[PDB]
Parts: C-alpha cells; structure tokens; sequence
C-alpha cells in the first residue's frame, strides 16, 4: 500500500498521492483517479475503536450519500477492506478543491463581489441543508472549500443533526461540541443547538471574516464567547431579555453592566452597507428574531444572484461501536465491485 507521513491504501486506482490537509479521524491527500484522469481529495478515516467516532463517520456519510447540491461537496467514491472483518479505516473521496476558506483568508483580501459570491454559495447551500431539516452546526472558513474560479462547497457533516426545536431548551452553561468561534449566543445561555438560526449565526461570524480577515469573536474560552459577543451587540433589550425563561442564564445577563452596540460601519468601515445590513440581520442576539436562509438569500446585498428556481431544496428531508461498525459497513457498500 502507498504510503504519506501512515498507510494511506487506496490503489491500484488512485495513486501519486500529495499531502493536504486533515480531517477528524485522519489524513486528507490528493491523488490521481486513474479510471476519471484527475486528481481527487481523499480523507481516511478510522474511527472504529470509538462509539462517538463511528457515530459522526455513520451520519456523515448518510447525510452525504442522499444530499446532491452544487454547494455541498459529494461523495464519489468510499474505499475499504471488502469484509468487517478486514475493514479498519475508510477512505471517502471527493472532489479535489483548490483552498479552504480559512487558509484563503489568511493571506488574502477579498473584493466585495467576492464576499457577496461566497456569501450566496454559502446560504444557497445551506437553503438545501436546512429544507432537509437538518443542521449543519459547525459552519466555518475551514469547512468552506473553493476551487480555482471560486465555486464554493460546504464540507464536514460530522457534527450535523436533524433539527429539533421543540427540544432546543437546556441550562445554563452546559456543555457543547462545535467550534467557539462560531458559536450562537444561545448556545451558552439555553440552547442545545437543535434549530436553524444556529446556522445563521455562524454564517454571519463567516460574513464578518470576509470583510476583516479576522474572526469577530475570538473567544478563548467557553464564557469568554459571550464576553466577545455582547462586547459588539451590546447589552440585550428587555424584550430579548425576557425571552430568556430560565433564572441562571437570565441573571447572568442582568449581572453585567450596560455595554453599547459598536456601530457595524465603525468596526467595518470599508464594508459595502447592504453587507452590513445583512450582517446585522445575521448576527441578532434573539434566534427568534435572526434572518432564516431563504430571507437571506432575498436581501438587497445579494440582488445579483438572488433567483428561487435555482436555489434548489432536498427531496427527501431527514448503539454499541460494533453495531456501528456493520452499518457503516452496510452504508458504504454500494461502492463495492
Ligand atoms: C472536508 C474534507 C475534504 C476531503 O476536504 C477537501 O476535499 C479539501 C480539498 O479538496 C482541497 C483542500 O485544499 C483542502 C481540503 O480539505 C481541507 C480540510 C478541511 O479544512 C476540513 O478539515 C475538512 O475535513 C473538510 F471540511
């Protein structure tokens, strides 16, 4: 088997393999497909030895295999061992992209037709994802790839649920699985991450990355996420406030002092104003009261691209490791000779 840092064993039919990235569970290469002549992106993948990890490889994978959206990477190929008990490691294999938004806005600046273009791939994506009744609940730049003319894909479903409003509602400070940055304020007040406007929230934090180049809220720990967000948004009305039922996160907010709204076009002062009006919509403090995608997808800010017809939606919405270890056998067969 070819070998990169590790067994990456995904001959005779890709080979030339070149080092990428890195994925949850292992390793993402280029390679070569010998039978399509073109290179591909591959990520191996061995979570047998967990429950948890089986879980995330099992849903992914069956997210995967039913969504088909120009704005959500597919599935072209899975390869692994042709028995359970041979199989230790799972090798998916996508379409190969250029960059990932993360590593892009690292030494790049965007144009603001670029942000308004990546802005609409992103929510027209998340339209399909969303009419699926699923959450994708970890959006971010490095989940975001682009090709060399700037299409844009949403990547990793490892995190992603079917929504679930009615059981939404948690405690104070409990504990959670996607990455800080991104999250909602809800999510550390009373939220579980079970509804939509988790997707919106991390969407406008993507949006105010393209326009700076830096993260909006760069909280470095679990409380300090709210710090960094109430710091922009200021202190929550009444209103929003009361919407808030339980005693802990609502005391906890009425504990600090008055902090003011920071102006969007003073924090952004290059930014188009439609962009920031979008993003304000984005980023509302009340998951009530925030943007949903379609809404979005109807601003002003994106005129130019905005047209429902071809802003498709799903057509068919949404345990031991051993147990997980045979369905992720099962859900992988059809790529089997
Ligand atoms: C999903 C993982 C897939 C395999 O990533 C890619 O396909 C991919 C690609 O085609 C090109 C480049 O440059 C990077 C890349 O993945 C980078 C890894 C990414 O940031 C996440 O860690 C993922 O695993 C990704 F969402």
């Amino acid at each position: 088997p070819e070998m990169v840092r590790q067994v990456f064993d995904v001959g005779p039919r890709y080979t030339n393999l070149s080092y990428i990235g890195e994925g949850a569970y292992g390793m993402v290469c280029s390679a070569y497909d010998n039978l399509n002549k073109v290179r591909v992106a591959i990520k191996k993948i061995s979570p047998f030895e967990h429950q948890t990890y089986c879980q995330r490889t099992l849903r992914e994978i069956k997210i995967l295999l039913r969504f088909r959206h120009e704005n959500i990477i597919g599935i072209n190929d899975i390869i692994r061992a042709p028995t359970i008990e041979q199989m230790k490691d799972v090798y998916i294999v996508q379409d190969l992209m250029e960059t990932d938004l993360y590593k892009l806005l690292k030494t790049q600046h965007l144009s603001n037709d670029h942000i308004c273009y990546f802005l609409y791939q992103i929510l027209r994506g998340l339209k399909y994802i969303h009419s699926a009744n699923v959450l994708h609940r970890d959006l971010k730049p490095s989940n975001l790839l682009l090709n060399t003319t700037c299409d844009l894909k949403i990547c990793d479903f490892g995190l992603a649920r079917v929504a679930d409003p009615d059981h939404d509602h948690t405690g104070f400070l409990t504990e959670y699985v996607a990455t800080r940055w991104y999250r909602a304020p809800e999510i550390m007040l009373n939220s579980k991450g079970y509804t939509k406007s988790i997707d919106i929230w991390s969407v406008g934090c993507i949006l105010a990355e393209m326009l700076s180049n830096r993260p909006i809220f760069p909280g470095k720990h679990y409380l300090d996420q709210l710090n960094h967000i109430l710091g922009i948004l200021g202190s929550p009305s009444q209103e929003d406030l009361n919407c808030i039922i339980n005693l802990k996160a609502r005391n906890y907010l009425l504990s600090l002092p008055h902090k003011n709204k920071v102006p969007w076009n003073r924090l952004f002062p290059n930014a188009d104003s439609k962009a920031l009006d979008l993003l304000d919509k984005m980023l509302t403090f009340n998951p009530h009261k925030r943007i949903e995608v379609e809404q979005a997808l109807a601003h002003p800010y994106l005129e130019q691209y905005y047209d429902p017809s071809d802003e498709p939606i799903a057509e068919a919405p949404f345990l031991p490791k051993e147990k997980l270890k045979e369905l992720i056998f099962e859900e992988t067969a059809r790529f089997q000779p």
